């Protein structure tokens, strides 16, 4: 027998290996803001990914830098590649790119860097959360306000597009329902097969199928409900959550984190979607349809009580103690990658929010600068018409001066700002935003200044 | 700017190096013993053969029942697998390790990275066995679908009618023990009311798996996965690999409603010849339970696979998707014929034991003649080495010179050879070997065809 050789891959041939990936031209960048029915296109920003360092794992104060949205982008790609999509209008006319995405090529590329891709996107995880018996997982099962979306929502300039921005996070959740809890179906186990399936189930009538009725919802408040439609304006942190699921889903060494990541999702849900009907009837009125959540806002429309009794409790015994502290783990990561989600929704609505007065914050910036308050790295940009930047952040703040021409500067969906000659904006760290080019040529500069607040 | 984009390419020794890669996990090296005792995660591919194969060179139909071909298969029902969830029936307690070696991001990346190739050498002789369309043509195609069967001959006829059952029973166990798993691929994601059908089908397989076990159970044989590796024939895995492959790529969606139409219209006739054999082969012991949920004339979901999945589908995405769904159907069917012309061979080279011991005699002695010039390798083996069932491609003659070996040529099927006795090993056939004396000496002759000796 030949010796084994452990798998690696790393440095130069990892980021070679990624960008390979990535430069499939189903993900490069879009020449518009939305995809238009084609759920096989996915923007990877792949120019970008040479540059990157994919060794370096980040800890939790760096997770909503650029690299991680990157990486998040191509895990969500990854991953999907494993579900059935297709276009709303049918097949016709996008057979070329169903065959790019659903293809051995595409499959084995996103495979091969998927290990690097969860360590860098889960990593931190690691040092966040930190042997047990049957008695003490009782015991912690048993301890477990307005929240921040809805601060977020209600308090908004724009609470209509507020409450958007956060219902298209999630479209890749909702409208593929359960799909990563159907990947712990397949096989051959004890009983709980058969009650994770029974919750599967819950999640083959179309018409009461919950992504139909999560459709109903986007469409009451004029959005769509074609996958990936609002790609671009998907947060870091939505799809980190969404990855999370898959993670835990395709990698069975994980099935325990998922046991326990489903108790106390089922044991939230009702307070969550009672919540969710609450807010989007304030916002919207009697037009919005939030059916897709009042199935579940009677006190016992949940799985809960079941997973515990029914699944907890009979792979403990099974499988013996060593598995509670994965059930444990599974919750406490889960409960952190809300915390982010909280976080990082505030601050973009924040952001799109601030819009106004970032444009008018450009002033003093730029004069600060100029008195040389902080020394900053510039780049000259020159992007003829149509140029679309795709979405994407910095790791610090940036200013973005126009010297000539006209640029749509977009942070968030319904969110633009038009610059013209000498206007700018202040672009803060980690959030989303993206610019299209409005005249034939647009002149114009970006300095890293670090934190902005030491240019006023 | 966007670097060019290299396409993906793996072949030759890097292609090689990496199969040997994926399969040098301890998990996969030579069992000691002939059955797997309840640890789902060691499967054996014999990786020491393994450098040594030519995996560029694509096998057509007449030599896919070749070693190299056995070995892929072999592999890709591990690659497959690693998506399925296993427990050992007895609980993961004293079995972490190998747990976290089938489940790792290491096994999953490097068996990856080899299924594009692996699915070429199993499949790629089907472009060659299977050749526009209209919803009308299509119609007429399916209305022309429709004696003992080939395995009720194979085991009604056998020398040992239970034993020849029993080799069967196994063969289905990876599919039924898992039933539906496969299918199950095919519901995650987002798509039109045809997913919502296609569940439907899935949730209708006390659980069917369940029913399999009590089968298994009644007639002496044990249900955790996989103890009977070493006897699940080549065809068999072929013909469970070939719904996963349908069911991970979902370019192959549209085969896969082809061959769901297909299984679900021939299922009825399937289960009652299973029943009626079982019966007549062990009695009123046996339970068949697992195939009476399915011996009521149209009671399968061949009309609703017709009327709610192809017919929408076809109109939702055209007519191009047509030749896919009639090229699943085709293709399911070459591989039931490969089946039943494998598992037929199989249990007559069973049966066939003594008088092969016996054959033994002319073969060596048509060596002597001069009648073929035949290699021969010349082999010493301690006690207790367990050569891990395979087959070879052309017919060898076992000799032994000194020692006993207990020969294994299928599921209760052995010969225990002494000093200058033998047997004439059949091309294809799957068989292995123990050493039971403390050394055994022995040689095989490369005869290509045992008859030329005679
Ligand atoms: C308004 N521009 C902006 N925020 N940039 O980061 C520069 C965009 C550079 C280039 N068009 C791209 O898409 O990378
Ligand atoms: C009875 N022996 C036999 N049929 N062989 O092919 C050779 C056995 C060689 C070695 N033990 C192995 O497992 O490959
Ligand atoms: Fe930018
Ligand atoms: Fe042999």
């Amino acid at each position: 027998v030949p010796p084994h050789v452990p798998f690696e891959l790393s440095g130069a041939e990892l980021r070679d290996a990624i960008v390979q990936y990535a430069t499939n031209p189903i993900y490069h960048d879009n020449l518009d803001w939305l995809n238009h029915d084609n759920p096989y296109r996915r923007q990877l920003r792949p120019q970008v990914l040479p540059h990157l360092d994919y060794d370096k794992v980040p800890g939790r104060e760096n997770i909503l830098n650029y690299a991680s949205l990157a990486v998040q982008r191509l895990l969500t790609s990854v991953y999907e590649a494993d579900l059935v999509f297709f276009p709303k209008s049918g097949l016709k006319g996008k057979e070329e790119d169903f065959r790019a995405f659903y293809s051995p090529a595409n499959r084995a590329l996103g495979e091969r860097i998927r290990p690097a891709l969860e360590r860098y996107a889960f990593g931190f995880l690691d040092d966040e959360v930190e042997t047990w018996t049957a008695q003490s997982l009782d015991a912690y099962l048993d301890s477990l306000e307005q929240s921040p979306v809805e601060k977020a929502i209600l308090g908004s300039a724009d609470r209509e597009r507020a409450a958007r921005m956060w219902l298209v996070q999630f479209a890749p959740d909702f409208l593929s329902e359960a799909s990563p809890m159907m990947r712990n179906v397949l096989g051959y186990y004890g009983p709980a097969q058969s009650e994770w399936f029974k919750v599967v189930i819950d999640e083959g009538v179309h018409d009461t199928k919950h992504s139909t009725l999560f459709e109903r919802t986007l469409e009451s408040v004029g959005l769509e409900s074609d996958l990936h439609r609002y790609w671009q304006y998907y947060l870091n942190s939505s799809l980190l959550l969404n990855n999370y699921f898959h993670y835990l889903g395709k990698n069975h060494e994980l099935f325990f984190r998922y046991v326990g990541a489903l108790y106390y999702t089922e044991s939230s849900l009702v307070d969550f979607c009672r919540r969710a009907d609450h807010l989007l009837r304030e916002v919207f009125g009697d037009t919005v349809d939030t059916t897709y959540f009042t199935e579940h806002i009677h006190i016992d429309q949940h799985h809960g009580r079941m997973a515990r009794e029914k699944i907890i409790k009979p792979l403990v015994e099974a499988h013996g103690d060593g598995i509670i502290p994965e059930i444990v783990r599974g919750i406490e990561e889960y409960r952190v990658l809300l915390e982010i989600g909280d976080f990082d929704f505030s601050e973009q609505i924040a952001w799109m929010d601030a819009q106004p007065e970032l444009k008018k914050l450009h002033d003093p910036v730029f004069e600060g600068l100029k008195q040389g308050k902080v020394d900053a790295p510039v780049a000259h940009l020159v992007e003829p018409r149509g140029e679309l930047s795709n979405t994407h952040c910095h790791d610090g703040d940036e200013l973005c001066h126009i010297v000539s021409g006209t640029m749509r500067f977009e942070s968030g969906l319904g969110s633009s700002l038009t610059l013209q000659a000498g206007e700018g904006v202040v672009i803060k760290r980690n959030r989303l935003h993206g610019a299209n080019i409005e005249s034939d040529e647009c002149v114009y500069e970006i300095h890293s200044v670090g934190d902005y607040r030491k240019c006023l």
